[PDB]
């Protein structure tokens, strides 16, 4: 595998046509996934599938500016399985970043963090086998 959490240095940070491509499979008894696109201390972009909240499962979007998390978004759709495994495609696009799974779209997020230059590190966490995490300019 990788070791989880794994960091993935994003060099000159992100720019629009950045793919990033995470591959997986998620644990048994999953409770959590979290992508975490950092600005230094800062969080421009957190991802995070939540597998059990209060019996639902449902993927929290948000941002944490000076440690304080923002307001969040979220999506009902959860294309994500316990055992299965997945791929993540991160687009960054100009005005937000878009999101695949398994070659299916699932969301937008507007940037909320302009400086995209400064988004130097992606951290991968939570009840994964991580296989690999690339990036690629399309
Ligand atoms: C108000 O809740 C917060 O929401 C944030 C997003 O708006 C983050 O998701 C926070 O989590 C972390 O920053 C974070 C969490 C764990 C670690 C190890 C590191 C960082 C935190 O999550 C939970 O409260 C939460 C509540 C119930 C379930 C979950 N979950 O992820 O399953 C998260
Ligand atoms: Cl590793
Ligand atoms: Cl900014």
């Amino acid at each position: 595998m990788l070791i989880v959490p794994y960091n993935l240095p994003l060099p000159g940070g992100v720019v629009p046509r950045m793919l990033i491509t995470i591959l997986g499979t998620v644990k048994p008894n999953a409770n959590r996934i979290a992508l975490d696109f950092q600005r230094g201390n800062d969080v421009a972009f957190h991802f995070n599938p939540r597998f059990n909240e209060n019996n639902r499962r449902v993927i929290v979007c948000n941002t944490k500016l000076d440690n304080n998390w923002g307001r969040e978004e979220r999506q009902s759709v959860f294309p994500f399985e316990s055992g299965k495994p997945f791929k993540i495609q991160v687009l960054v696009e100009p005005d937000h970043f878009k999101v695949a799974v398994n070659d299916a779209h699932l969301l937008q997020y507007n940037h909320r963090v302009k400086k995209l230059n400064e988004i130097s590190k992606l951290g991968i966490s939570g009840d994964i086998d991580l296989t690999s995490a690339s990036y690629t300019m399309i």
